[PDB]
């Protein structure tokens, strides 16, 4: 129909990349995916419930911790009620639901609706002990009012959806390669290898003869392969590559029908830059033209009690319990197997025994089926969300145990789906097929709830813009998405996309103007101020979501407030207007725009310190952590929240010292004194200090991007401390000793806010701890999906030395209160550092 074929322009320019192109493919994968994706969405959009979908209350079911008990000291909680501009306020006890305060504000006035929190596209609604609201608990934690506008509900029609309606070894044949154009050195050697690998396990390996590099080389040769065709496990992948390592590429095997894969191909293959998830994707090099290829043949048909030793368990049990991370020996491995039964019924098992299985043999296969089957244990123990990672990373292609940590998935609720949201998205590069449960799972999520659908979006289109390597799969899977989300939805994606590409336009011709001689010259402010009134009259949208804070809708530019880094990259400093007028304020929405860093980097690291903040809160600790908004939108260029009211440590050194990498230690007290109104809000942002630096002195250690200048650690005027750019003599953290005069210590003292300080972190450390597994894959996930490119041991086995792995409580106190000591023994030593290593 006429109308779908410019619904179609829609969602390519929505999605940044056109899924009905088929000229980078070889058979079609995407296509059936599609139409596979096309049932589980119908079905969602078929069971949400309208109403609560259009108003998508934020909540939990977590219990309230104690911080914030300590805050309502009395059973009793305050709403202040508007109607046009009147309004009172409400007694209400925690577990009163939004019904039962609808009914009692009625019996509040004398002489059907719905509430909605002032000025945000947010409502309390449904049926949830409104001590369970996320906005509540916000307004608690920061010594909040809860303000709310009395309107009707948006109506549940808004998101109206448009319709829709044997025995053989296996061989294989190198043809030879191609690259049309090729000097790329003095010349040395080439030769092709083709493993065959599942899950990072090479099952088999052969290779060619050692040629030089002419910009065609040929063989014509059969390589036999030790493998038999009824063999080879599904998701296995043929992968192809060429040593001189210089270039990849991946064919699977068996297809998305169970068909084994026979026939021609000329495959175009990915370079190394002159391990990592980019290694593994199914999908060919789209540049057809520089592109080294390889051209092969396929000739080759679908698919076909209890006792035990006490030593032996004892060594089976020693063995369940190490990390994620150690090593399984052969002997390990055939331990594991041969007790599988014995194994099964320890969930934390899992991981290890299905890296017990021999994948390359089919009878073994059919064995690890028949097993999945007595599911009883795994199905009726809690979830372990770092189990079910486990299952999920480069380590398992099997579909059928990976759909075991897709099950385990589902009971999520929305609240935590959105704390892993984005690194449930990431692991799809880990899936073989582009149809999988866990893309599956993402849809259904996504579209049962706004807030996940639109996190959802931005985490797709992220990686569409950015790589070439999964950009295809996500943009079906963001297809199937925006096919589902409602009329409405798309409305705001399209407001949003225009918004962004327009100033990204100007973010990146303001950096063309300056020079590396970093100024922001009248010149510059000139050109800026003018290109955003050009901008905000007939291009600019009248208001947009913003993307990391969809609950604010954003109005005007504050043109005078905005500005440009004096800095060699230049990023826009921009401020908003507040398109609602029901907001209870009148400060700006303040979003920089940046080129430069690749903020994939930044999203990954603040959403662990969102788990971190969550995992404290499972112990009742509170560490005030500021993970502000970060998106990547394309190639090394993206948005951050400006986070109002707060300086570099740096600019707090800069302003009393002066600035050739000088340093002094009171200055940090006296900026805080003089931030402070009267000298009691003084105290909060020392106890604020105090909390905050301890935070991040701990997260920043376990992720082992401790060692930062000052320039990149920020404060808030009242005292909320914070790490930001994670753009890229050692130090484990930063407790400089301008941070010291705040705890009140002089290099050796120790007073009561300090005793505090070190108290905290071995608190909220020996606490993370407590979730070492869970933390282990997350930072190793994050490595392989998010990183330039990183060691399949060197690099994610920091984590473990970190979080001390294997030693007792005890130990770990004693490790953690010593790293401190290093600080404590340093000072200043490597802050100066940075200004040394200008001209060495
Ligand atoms: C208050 O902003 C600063 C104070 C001292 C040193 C640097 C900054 N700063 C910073 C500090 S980094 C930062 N990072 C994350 N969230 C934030 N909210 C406010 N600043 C940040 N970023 C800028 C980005 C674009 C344009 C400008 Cl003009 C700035 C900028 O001035």
């Amino acid at each position: 129909s006429e109308e779908s074929q410019a619904f179609q322009r829609q969602l390519t320019a929505l999605i940044g990349y056109d899924v009905t192109d088929v000229s980078n493919v070889h058979d079609d994968e995407l296509e059936f995916t599609r139409r596979g994706l096309v049932t589980p969405r119908m079905a969602e959009v078929a069971s949400r419930d309208p109403k609560l979908y259009a108003m998508h209350p934020w909540v939990t079911s977590k219990p309230l911790p104690e911080y914030l008990w300590k805050k309502i000291a009395n059973n009793c909680i305050f709403i202040v009620i508007h109607r046009s501009t009147t309004s009172q306020t409400i007694k209400v006890s925690p577990d009163d639901t939004p019904g039962a305060i609808l009914q009692s504000f009625f019996t509040k006035m004398a002489k059907d609706f719905v509430l909605r929190v002032c000025g945000r596209d947010e409502y309390l609604v449904g049926e949830t002990p409104i001590k369970n609201f996320q906005w509540v608990r916000h307004c608690l934690k920061n010594g909040e009012e809860i303000h709310v506008v009395l309107d009707t509900p948006p109506d549940p029609a808004l998101d109206e959806v448009r319709k829709e309606e044997c025995d053989r070894k296996f061989r294989v044949k190198i043809r030879g390669i191609d690259i049309p154009v090729l000097p790329r050195n003095t010349d040395l050697t080439v030769f092709v290898e083709a493993n065959i690998q599942h899950g990072q396990q090479v099952l088999c390996q052969r290779r060619t003869s050692p040629k030089p590099f002419t910009e065609e080389v040929l063989w014509n040769v059969w390589l036999e392969f030790s493998i038999k065709i009824k063999d080879l496990p599904k998701g296995a992948l043929l992968n192809l590559q060429i040593y001189c390592l210089l270039y990849y590429v991946n064919l699977l095997l068996i297809d998305h029908r169970f068909l084994l894969r026979r026939g021609e191909y000329v495959l175009h293959m990915w370079q190394i830059s002159g391990f990592n998830a980019d290694k593994l994707t199914s999908a060919t090099n789209p540049d057809k033209e520089n592109s080294m290829s390889i051209s092969i043949l396929l000739d080759n048909h679908p698919i076909a009690r209890a006792e035990m030793p006490n030593q032996l368990r004892k060594q089976l049990e020693a063995i369940i319990a190490t990390d994620p991370l150690n090593p399984l020996t052969a002997e390990d491995k055939e331990l594991l197997w041969h007790f599988r039964y014995e194994s099964l019924k320890h969930p934390k098992a899992y991981p290890k025994l299905f890296s017990s299985v021999k994948w390359g043999q089919q009878e073994i296969v059919a064995k690890t089926y028949q097993l999945l089957a007595r599911r009883e244990v795994w199905d009726q123990s809690a979830l372990d969300v770092g189990l079910t990672m486990q299952l999920l990373d480069c380590n398992f292609s099997d579909e059928n145990v990976r759909a075991i940590a897709v099950q385990k998935l589902e009971s999520l609720e929305d609240d935590d789906v959105l704390h892993y949201l984005l690194q449930l998205v990431q692991a799809v590069k880990f899936e073989p097929y582009h149809d999988s449960a866990l893309a599956r799972f993402l849809l259904k999520r996504g579209l049962r709830n706004k807030r996940i659908g639109h996190f959802l979006f931005w985490f797709l289109r992220s990686e569409i813009a950015q790589s070439r390597h999964y950009q295809q799969r996500f943009a079906v899977i963001l297809e199937a998405y925006l096919r589902g989300c409602g009329t409405a939805m798309l409305h705001d994606f399209t407001q949003q996309v225009q918004v962004i590409e327009m100033l990204q336009k100007v973010t990146l011709d303001i950096k063309s103007l300056s020079a590396e001689k970093y100024d922001v010259s009248s010149q510059v402010i000139s050109q800026l101020k003018q290109k955003l009134e050009n901008l905000q009259n007939s291009q600019l949208p009248e208001s947009f979501r913003v993307p990391y804070d969809p609950g604010l809708k954003a109005g005007a530019l504050a043109i005078e407030k905005c500005k440009v880094m004096a800095s060699k990259k230049k990023p826009l400093w921009l401020e908003f207007k507040c398109a609602d007028p029901t907001a209870l304020s009148n400060e700006t929405i303040g979003i920089i725009f940046k080129h430069g860093d690749d903020l994939r980097q930044d999203m990954l690291i603040l959403q662990i310190l969102r788990i971190m903040e969550s995992i404290w809160e499972t112990e009742s600790l509170d560490l005030c952590l500021l993970p502000y908004g970060c998106i990547s939108t394309g190639d090394k260029i993206g948005m951050i929240e400006i986070v109002k009211d707060a300086t570099t440590i740096a600019k707090i050194q800069q302003s009393t010292v002066g600035n050739t990498g000088a340093f002094k230690d009171e200055v940090l007290n006296h900026w805080l004194k003089e931030k402070s109104p009267t000298e009691e809000k003084f105290q909060a942002a020392v106890e604020r200090f105090v909390y905050s630096c301890a935070g991040y002195c701990v997260a920043t250690f376990v992720l082992g991007i401790g060692d930062r200048h000052n320039d990149n650690i920020m404060i808030t005027e009242t005292g909320n401390l914070f790490h930001i750019d994670f753009g890229h003599e050692r130090v484990p953290f930063v407790l400089t000793p301008d941070f010291l005069f705040v705890m009140g210590t002089s290099g050796k003292k120790t007073s009561p806010h300090f005793q505090k300080f070190q108290d905290i972190c071995v608190k909220a450390y020996l606490a993370l701890r407590h979730h070492t597994n869970l933390l282990i894959i997350l930072f190793s996930m994050m490595l392989m999906t998010g990183m330039p490119q990183l060691t399949s041991k060197e690099d994610i086995e920091y984590i473990r030395d970190a979080l001390t792995v294997g030693k007792n409580e005890e130990d770990a106190k004693k490790y953690f209160l010593d790293q401190i000591e290093v600080c404590r023994d340093k000072g200043w030593t490597v802050q100066f550092n940075w200004f040394l290593h200008l001209v060495l």
